[PDB]
């Protein structure tokens, strides 16, 4: 079994850029999506990509300012956070695998239903202005 793993977090200026790790999927084709929790308020997707086709879905606030990207082997996920605002600051979830056939088509493509079987407890980002 596995526990995904989170790494990259802290408090930045803006107008700053920041890595954010994730580790521990074994997944060859599967969905792996990161989330923001912004503190006292909704979940929200950042990102997403199937490892199958390397298809990519970005939320629209961050589009262009994010960027996801997978280690050789894809045995770790990167999103880079690039010219960071003040509301991205939050707490920062990766999650893997789908449980819901409807999250499966979406992952890459939709914001969607996006229901995962494995979660890992993230990293805080504060964003210094
Ligand atoms: C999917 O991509 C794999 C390599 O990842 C690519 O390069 C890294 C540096 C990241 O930028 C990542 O986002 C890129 O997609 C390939 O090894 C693999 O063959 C690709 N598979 C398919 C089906 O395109």
């Amino acid at each position: 079994q596995v526990q995904l793993q989170e790494s990259g977090g802290g408090s930045v200026q803006a107008g700053g850029s920041l890595r954010l790790s994730c580790s521990g999927y074994t997944y060859s084709s599967n969905c792996v999506v990161w989330f923001r929790q912004t503190p006292g308020k909704e979940r929200e997707v950042v990102a997403s990509i199937y490892t199958g086709d390397n298809s990519t879905y970005y939320a629209d606030s961050v589009k262009g300012r994010f960027t996801i990207s997978l280690d050789n082997g894809k045995k770790t996920l990167y999103l880079q956070m690039d010219s960071l605002e003040a509301e991205d600051t939050a707490r920062y979830y990766c999650a893997a695998g789908a449980a819901t056939t409807q999250t499966m088509v979406a992952c890459g493509r939709t914001p969607g239903p996006y229901e995962l079987k494995y979660w890992g407890q993230g990293t805080q980002v504060t964003v210094s202005s």
